[PDB]
C-alpha cells in the first residue's frame, strides 16, 4: 500500500525560510495523506495493487484525456509530494553542488536564468499543477510545467526539482502571490544536494 | 474592455454565513481584478477586442485541449466570477422560488438530492475548477463540473448556479475542507432568486 512518508525535518523547520508550520501541517498531514488514502482505496482489488507508485503513474496516465482517473490523480500526487518534501530543507544558503551548478549553466546560460525560467513556468501553469526541472531524453536539462498531478514520469523524463503550484502549497503564506512564493522557494527552500542527487 | 463588476453586497456581508471579508477582498479585489486586467492586456489589438465576454469564451475555447489560451483562461474566469458574486447574497434562510424548486424536484427527486449531487461534483473536480447546475440545450437540468476557467458556455449550456472550487475560493475560511465549503455554500450563501432568474 501507499504510505505517507515522514517529512525529513520538523514541521516548523521551514518557517524562518518562508514556509510556515501551518502550511506543512495542512499540506503534509492532510493533503498528502488524502492522496495516500484515496489512492489506496481506489487501487484495492485492482491490477495495480501489487505495484510501485512509478509503475501505477506510468500505467494509468491517459495522454489523450483532459481529466485523468482517480487512481492516476492520487498516485501521481503521492509521488509528487514525496519528492517535494525531500527537495526542500532547513538551513540558510544551502550549498549548490558543483555538478548541478555546471549543468545549469550549460543548459540555461546561468543559474539566475534557470531560476527565472523555472519561476515563469510555475506562474504560467493556469490552475493547479507543478513546475519542474527535468533531464530530458537527450540528457539536456529543461523546464516543464504540468497540470494537477501530471509529472515527468508521464513523459519518460527524470525530475530534478519540482515546485507545487496548487494554491494550497502557498495560499497560507503568500495568498495570491504565486510569483513571490516561487522566488522565495528557489532562493531559500530548495535542497540543492537533493536536486543534484537525482542527476 | 472588461470591467471588474462591484460585488452586489458589502465585502463583509457574507461573513456570518461562512465566507469572510478577507476571502471577498482577495478573491474579488485581486483574483477577479487580475482576470479583468490580464484579459484586457491579452485581448488588446486582437480580433477579440470588439467582442462580448461570452463571444470571446465561446470563440477561444479549444475543445479537447488540456491547457487553453491565455485569452480563454482570463475571459472565461472573468465571466465565471461575474456570475458567482451575483449567485450569492446576504440573509439567513434565503427562500427558493417555486418554479426552480419544482424543476429541481423533477430533475433530482428533491432539493436535498440536488445539493448532494452538486457538492459531489465540486469535490470531484481534481485540481482547480467549478461545479455547476445547468440547463442544457434540451432543457434538462443537470450537474456539471469543469476545469480551471472552462464553463457551461463552452458546451452550449445555460449556467443556473456555479461554485468556484479553486482553492483560493475557500482556503482562507475552510483550508482543505472543500466538502464543508460546498455544503455551507449551498445551505447559506446561494441566492436562489438569482439562480431562478437564469432559467
Ligand atoms: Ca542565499
Ligand atoms: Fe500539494
Ligand atoms: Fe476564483
Amino acid at each position: 500500500a501507499f504510505e505517507l512518508p515522514a517529512l525529513p525535518y520538523a514541521h516548523d523547520a521551514l518557517a524562518s525560510l518562508g514556509m510556515s508550520k501551518e502550511t506543512l501541517e495542512y499540506h503534509h498531514d492532510l493533503h498528502h495523506k488524502a492522496y495516500v488514502d484515496n489512492g489506496n482505496k481506489l487501487i484495492a482489488g485492482t491490477e495495480w495493487e501489487g505495484k510501485s507508485v512509478e509503475e501505477i503513474v506510468k500505467g494509468t496516465y491517459c495522454a489523450g484525456a483532459v481529466a485523468q482517473s482517480g487512481i492516476f490523480n492520487n498516485a501521481s500526487q503521492h509521488w509528487n509530494h514525496a519528492q517535494f518534501w525531500e527537495m526542500m530543507g532547513p538551513g540558510e544558503d544551502k550549498k549548490m553542488p558543483g555538478a548541478l551548478e555546471k549543468a545549469l549553466v550549460e543548459s540555461f546560460g546561468s543559474v539566475a536564468k534557470f531560476k527565472e525560467d523555472f519561476a515563469a513556468a510555475g506562474a504560467g501553469q493556469f490552475g493547479s499543477g507543478w513546475a519542474w526541472l527535468v533531464k530530458d531524453s537527450d540528457g539536456a536539462l529543461k523546464i516543464t510545467k504540468t497540470e494537477n498531478g501530471v509529472n515527468p514520469l508521464c513523459f519518460g523524463q527524470t525530475a530534478l526539482l519540482g515546485c507545487d503550484v496548487w494554491e494550497h502549497s502557498y495560499y497560507i503564506d503568500f495568498r495570491n502571490k504565486r510569483p513571490a512564493y516561487l522566488t522565495n522557494f528557489l532562493d531559500k527552500l530548495v535542497n540543492w544536494e537533493n536536486v543534484a542527487s537525482r542527476m
